[PDB]
């Protein structure tokens, strides 16, 4: 895992993308619970590919995994709505606006926040390779301060620190001088920081109406 | 945004808000920590102005920024003050607490574990005071700004560009150190991704005080420190 170069890393999380799924008032958030569901399938396999995912143990990928789904979901979703100024394309087959989304409480100050962060995605003019790299950065980095354990936090940073030296790779040969690669790194970091605060909110609009996979699902899904 | 590097860190350093103490039992301890924050929140009011850049907002825009991001100002100076005691948390220096004393209240030990482990982690990367308050510059401006009219347009333009000026800042801390390009580069990716976790930090912190309950500073208490005569 750690010998990849920076190529080989963006060629092994472009080749990893899971599929996008289609959707099957009141039953709005049956359909989004239900390719909610279906999408983290898809995000396990996903999971497995990420080079250094599966060199970790079962319980520490489960963890990661249960840490890092959401903020997963989102940025997946702001990734496929990044083309959609105002609306959110959850599935190609149910694209939604902002007034959509006003039906349920606590529902549209997060359809906000989404429908931001694809703009902010948008005006950066974020690449897909750039989009894989901070997939893979979510899953590794949303459960490490939350955990033999050493080594596994080691090698966590191993690949982390992988996939920072492919992002200033993908910058580097874009023709980004010095000054603007580091200035990007942290503007898509920064990025992170709030998908996290997504998902928080998130998580309390769930709950406040099975919200998160459990440990034996995620487990038996990684197989 | 005429600053060099040098001039940013010696102006984040000069802001630097003083070390306050408390004013032992566990029942009159969130007394105690309440009292604490509070006057901490009007030295954070003073540190922000004097934070380059950010007086040159609005008085709302200012206000915005310091209601998304005071719990974790307050967070990233304890998990500061903390660093380089292990196990135990610093809220003030005749304050000093460890994971048996957050027992007390229904999920403070959960977050209070979370604070431990930023702790460990500033330990782990030898983190420097100037990159200290490179961090905390970033999450003032940086916490809010998703979540804000032309004015509008005009005020992010502005504080991304003093964001810009802030990673040139950390960069030009570690070049200093003798750190390699690559050593910069991943540095300051280990240093952005704990903002992460500051931000789960303050999400989960935000809920406990909610479920005990003035949870938070009010708007208008904010505009009135914040709008001086
Ligand atoms: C055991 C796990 N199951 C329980 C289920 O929890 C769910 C249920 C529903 C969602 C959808 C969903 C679906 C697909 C997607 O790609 C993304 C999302 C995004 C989002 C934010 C999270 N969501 C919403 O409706 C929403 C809400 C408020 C404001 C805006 C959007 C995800 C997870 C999953
Ligand atoms: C109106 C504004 N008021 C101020 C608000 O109330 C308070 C009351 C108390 C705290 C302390 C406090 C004080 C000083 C510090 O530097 C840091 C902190 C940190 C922390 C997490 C936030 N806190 C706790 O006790 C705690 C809880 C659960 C787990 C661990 C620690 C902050 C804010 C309401």
């Amino acid at each position: 895992a750690l010998s990849l170069t920076a190529d080989q890393m963006v060629s092994a999380l472009l080749d990893a993308e899971p599929p996008i799924l289609y959707s099957e008032e009141a039953s709005m958030m049956g359909l989004l619970t239900n390719l909610a569901d279906r999408e983290l399938v898809h995000m396990i396999n996903w999971a497995k590919r990420v080079p250094g995912f599966v060199d970790l143990t079962l319980h520490d990928q489960v963890h990661l995994l249960e840490s890092a789904w959401l903020e997963i979901l989102m940025i997946g979703l702001v990734w496929r709505s990044m083309e959609h100024p105002g609306k959110l394309l959850f599935a190609p087959n149910l694209l939604l606006d902002r007034n959509q989304g006003k039906s349920v409480e606590g529902m549209v100050e997060i359809f906000d926040m989404l429908l931001a962060t694809s703009s902010r995605f948008r005006m950066m003019n974020l690449q897909g390779e750039e989009f894989v790299c901070l997939k893979s950065i979510i899953l590794l980095n949303s459960g490490v301060y939350t955990f033999k354990s050493l080594e596994e936090k080691d090698h966590i940073h191993r690949v982390l620190d992988k996939i920072t030296d492919t992002l200033i790779h993908l910058m580097a040969k874009a023709g980004l001088t010095l000054q603007q690669q580091h200035q990007r790194l942290a503007q898509l970091l920064l990025i992170l920081s709030h998908i996290r605060h997504m998902s928080n909110k998130g998580m309390e609009h769930l709950y406040s109406m099975n919200v998160v996979p459990s440990y034996d699902l995620l487990l038996e899904m990684l197989d």
